[PDB]
């Protein structure tokens, strides 16, 4: 009927959109996150700047004062040995699981493909038998072999609609475990990141309190 | 005597290249500084994309899973009003006084410019006693007013040299203070953001664990 089919499309439809929906978005945190990433990576690069012109500075002063600069730059060197561990970390464990959406998203329109095409086959066995039946009404054999065979086509459709409802259904669960790992992945590792930082720069705080002015 | 001009010359260079190696490693750190502090506002902004993209793929979601990244999304966007705070105090405080060396180098420069200036007119009056005693041998009045502007030039040489190793003396000391000073700003600046951060994450890692999955 009519009014089903009206339903029917437009339920495949919000298949179809859910799938779009975490394209879109698990595509743009991918980016975002990357770029993240890079501008941890530059901001890593001027503080190994930093540490250079500190060691080269020092290497020009009075022992005491030398000694407490290279002291401090070693400190924060270390910093920045951490500061690539997390880089690491969040390329792996945060940029790629959302770049891996690609393929999932892949595969989850290969199976809206599969029903479309599905039911494509069914409208046009059922135009078929229509047409059979009107062009010739009294050949029961000829009818009934168009109307298994719209039985067939209508019983493949339902059954891949049917594996298409799980698959979406299986996605959006692991949609949700996926990016409730993904934030907590990125928590965690930058968590990991402050409290290095906190251990090194509150040993820093000691190695300039010995430069004697 | 000539070997004692080489030796108070070759002290006055000592003084010279002191204030040209604290204006270039000075100088070098305040650019250094600046960058660091760019590049820490660059990914700044780059935490807030990932909120505003949070937020807009949360407006999309079921409601629990809505309710938990927007709460993600709202402590991480105050840690990057931290981040902000943590820029403006790395200006203020070691940037700023770094760049202030600029004018701090220009009036020692002055000094040590007063000193040659009046090591000239010394070395000029004492050429012009020479010749005068050659070119008027007996006349004992312009000898005389000859041998009285040496001895002033004399001692204003020596008063300004005086005062030059006073006020060099002075910026060692006050560089060491500064020198100090700054790069203790720098690491308690950072580890109040190092701190706060640990504070927000922890506080997100929960906000994430109550997503429903």
């Amino acid at each position: 009927l009519r009014r089903n089919l009206d339903e029917r499309d437009a339920q495949t439809k919000q298949l179809q959109d859910a799938v779009t929906n975490v394209e879109k978005h698990f595509g743009e945190l991918c980016q975002i996150f990357a770029a993240y990433v890079r501008k941890t990576a530059r901001l890593r690069d001027k503080a190994d700047l930093l540490v250079n012109e500190i060691n080269l500075y020092a290497s020009t002063e009075t022992p005491n004062l030398k000694q407490g600069l290279k002291d401090f730059a070693d400190e924060f060197a270390k910093l920045q040995d951490y500061r690539q561990a997390e880089v690491e970390r969040l390329e792996a464990k945060v940029v790629e699981p959302l770049k891996a959406y690609g393929t999932i998203v892949k595969m989850k329109r290969d199976d809206l493909k599969a029903t479309l095409t599905a039911r494509n086959r069914e409208a046009k066995q059922l135009s078929q038998l229509e047409r059979t039946r009107q062009r010739n009404p009294s050949d029961r054999h000829v009818i009934s072999q168009a109307e298994t065979e719209l039985q067939r086509a209508t019983i493949d459709a339902t059954r891949t609609s049917r594996h298409l409802e799980e698959t979406i259904d299986n996605f959006e669960k692991q949609k949700i475990k996926d990016i409730k790992n993904i934030l907590s992945e990125f928590i965690t590792i930058e968590m990991l990141f402050h409290g290095k930082a906190l251990e090194v720069f509150t040993a820093a705080y000691q190695n300039i309190q010995n430069i004697d002015e």
